[PDB]
């Protein structure tokens, strides 16, 4: 039943800016494809969410000491719960 925190970065058209002429809040803002599978998989499980923003406006990336940043390094410090973009494996 609980709000599995996701952090975000707008991609095309995955994760869009919602254009609308209602005011946007929040998660509300982001439009796009992951957001329609993150309502079916909540759907599915019968939980929640709640979408924020990334830590620095990057996808993400690895330093030389294993120093991730981003969305990553938001997954990494357990610092979100979700991270609703495209995330390579």
């Amino acid at each position: 039943n609980r709000s599995l925190i996701v952090t975000t970065l707008l991609e095309e058209p995955f994760v869009m800016f919602r254009k609308s002429d209602r005011t946007l809040y929040g998660n509300d803002r982001f439009e796009g494809y992951c957001i329609d599978l993150l309502k079916e998989l909540a759907h599915i499980l019968g939980f929640s969410y709640e979408i924020r923003l990334v830590e620095d406006g990057k996808y993400g990336a690895q330093d030389d000491k294993g120093q991730w940043n981003g969305m990553v390094k938001e997954l990494i410090d357990h610092k979100a719960d979700l991270a609703v973009a495209p995330l390579t494996i």
